[PDB]
């Protein structure tokens, strides 16, 4: 009933088509949008699933010249004699009602989000199962999107495991630190990560204007002397901050902070960026956290009177992240891989002891959320 | 005189340091920022040029306990007995005055912009000179940033030339269409680009949330039957649109448009994004154009009443781009490479004739603006 056409007619100076569906619901489609979306071979390249029609070809004041229909299709003539056919199901999916549009957006972008604190049950799957089975790889990526982290257990204790996951996704995101990179204590370290020091909560790579969306970290060697992992749900923390201290939230979501990274690794680099630490979308919703205290520049591009209040806000934010209700701590063992949303979570590590041999070694890499989401869309379709 | 210290003192409850320079100018530095930016080996990892100090270690209400100075350095004791030394030049550069901050930002981000229309003199350099000489590679990247395009002449007529430029920059930006890609007419084309059809003005890859910043296109084979290139300065066009039709500008800078790309190339993909066609920063300035009419989805996530006005605005924008005062047309010959700002310019191509052999072939690739800007910073330093 819902996608079967009972009546189709041109209305409002013929600038709209109305469909009455067999469940008595009505849908409205502007003529200009129909013309723009003609699926004929002149207008639309089927092999590419892409529009050939130019904006220049589109009369924005167009009206429908004629229309006939049956239960499954509408057939339209245009004023310049162009002819179009539209399928009922295709029309129904693209209905302009708020409910229909929102449903479709949920299907495209997987917005469901489960916020968490110290009660987190770390989602865990088997590494080889994820590589082998679409059902498991679907569970991996959909959980990564919804919860912001998944642990994979049973990988090897050798390099090359994150690269396998990269291929399973599609491809990894190359940066100045390489295609993959080795977290271990290094002489003349070019990054605080490559020491035995504590890493407080941070996101990776705010020195880029487009920080990595997803991070992969594979434990190859672990030390008994420290090196525990800690994570927090940045979106959950930002919610608490807005409630508890709206001025601090306002400062952190409005102040551009400069980040920097200069050195040599995969290539020689001199990188500079500006970000708001709490990055909001046009509707006021937090979409990314951009914060690494190590790479925050000494350069701070604000008037003198805004400085101390910024630090005071930052301190409140960090104190909230460190709260026993917010953080989750765990320790990686050799063969574990964590995969997480680097736009949402902040992560850290406990200090550990230096010595003469390497006592601790992670291999890491990055991926782009668009690459990950593409694989997720494909997997859903394959498993359903 | 300007970077020599005449007096340094703690002021305002010791929460500020004031420097009187020998030119009688004064600079103010908040105590909290000084403490945060202590360069000692406890606070700062010199090998990484990065901050070790944690936010947790920072007293946001800190004041200076004691201060002495000479002409070139300040020496500070803190309330908890921590001790810091700051160099005059380092302080002077980071002065919080609006003039000093703006000067420094210009140095980091190369904001100078030369808008253009049909009068454009296409900046042109030799390909091999750019690969060989830093002076020439500096001119290439600084012109690319300022004007939005540079032609390089004298490349080979063989694949692999854009890859050389990629290495000269640092690395290319991998996408689903490959590390590099071949623009030619293809059977069962997965993209309108890979046909002989006309491409109206577009930016590449708005189906990604982070479209490529810089595009490289190398002419390997060119046809006499068409295939001319066209470009327009999107920032210039957006300025004209705001002046001529503020409602159209408001619509295009506020409406989220869905983009899509589904197919198989380097990998199998199903990509979806949303962008505002005219993307403004927090100050109202245009920072990116996101528009490809081929990959604009049939899905359009707006209420029905906003549809026709959107198309009417889009048409006005396109008509402005097509204006004889706005566009610049030229034709690539084998051995030419164009490199351009894909966030600012829109580009297109004239249709040409299909036949049995390949009559036209470009090799293209992408790079990230942060990668390009890093190389530009490095080059400036090397050449100066
Ligand atoms: C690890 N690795 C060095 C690749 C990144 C650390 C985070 C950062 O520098 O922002
Ligand atoms: C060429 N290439 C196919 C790589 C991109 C075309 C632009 C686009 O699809 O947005
Ligand atoms: O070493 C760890 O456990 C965590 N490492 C990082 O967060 C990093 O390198 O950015
Ligand atoms: O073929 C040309 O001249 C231009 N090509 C493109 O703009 C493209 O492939 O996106
Ligand atoms: N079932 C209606 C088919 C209409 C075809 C018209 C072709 N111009
Ligand atoms: N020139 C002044 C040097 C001060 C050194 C103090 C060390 N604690
Ligand atoms: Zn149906
Ligand atoms: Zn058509
Ligand atoms: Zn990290
Ligand atoms: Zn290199
Ligand atoms: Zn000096
Ligand atoms: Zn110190
Ligand atoms: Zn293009
Ligand atoms: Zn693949």
């Amino acid at each position: 009933m819902a996608c079967t056409i009972q009546k189709a007619e041109a209305l409002d100076g013929a600038h709209l088509m109305q469909i009455l569906w067999y469940d008595e619901e009505e849908s409205l489609y502007p003529a200009v949008w129909l013309r723009d979306n003609c699926p004929c071979s002149d207008c639309y390249l089927d092999s590419a699933k892409a529009r050939k029609l130019l904006v220049e070809a589109l009369d924005v004041n167009i009206g429908i010249k004629g229309l006939i229909f049956d239960r499954k299709k509408v057939y339209i003539t245009w004023p310049d004699e162009h002819y179009s056919e539209f399928q009922a199901d295709w029309l129904k999916k693209r209905c302009f009602s708020k409910q229909a549009r929102a449903k479709l957006q949920r299907e495209l972008f997987f917005p469901e989000c489960q916020y968490w604190g110290s009660e987190l049950q770390l989602p865990t799957l088997d590494f080889e199962d994820v590589l082998r089975y679409d059902e498991h790889a679907y569970k991996w990526l959909s959980t990564l999107k919804k919860v912001g982290i998944v642990r994979l257990t049973g990988a090897s204790d050798k390099p090359g495991e994150v690269s396998k996951l990269g291929k399973r996704m599609g491809f990894l995101y190359l940066t100045f630190y390489g295609h993959t990179w080795q977290v271990q204590d290094k002489i003349d370290a070019n990054n605080v990560a490559y020491t035995t020091g504590k890493l407080s909560f941070h996101t990776d790579y705010p020195a880029l204007h487009h920080p990595p969306g997803v991070q992969l970290l594979h434990c190859i060697k672990q030390t008994v002397t420290g090196g525990d992992s800690e994570i927090v749900d940045g979106f959950n923390v930002c919610q608490k901050l807005k409630k508890n201290n709206p001025q601090a939230f306002q400062i952190l979501s409005s102040t551009f902070v400069d980040f920097t990274d200069i050195g040599v690794d995969y290539c020689d680099f001199s990188v500079q960026s500006k970000h708001k630490i709490i990055e909001l979308d046009d509707k006021g919703q937090v979409v990314r956290i951009n914060f690494n205290n190590a790479t925050r520049d000494t350069i701070f591009d604000v008037p003198v009177e805004r400085v101390q209040p910024f630090y005071a806000a930052l301190k409140e934010f960090v104190d909230l992240m460190n709260s026993k209700e917010s953080k989750f701590t765990f320790k990686m063992n050799p063969g574990d891989v964590i995969t997480f949303d680097n736009w949402r979570l902040l992560h850290g590590r406990r200090s550990y002891e230096a010595g003469t041999e390497i006592s601790r070694h992670l291999e890491g890499a990055y991926a782009d959320w668009d690459v990950v989401m593409s694989r997720l869309r494909i997997l859903r379709q394959r498993v359903e």
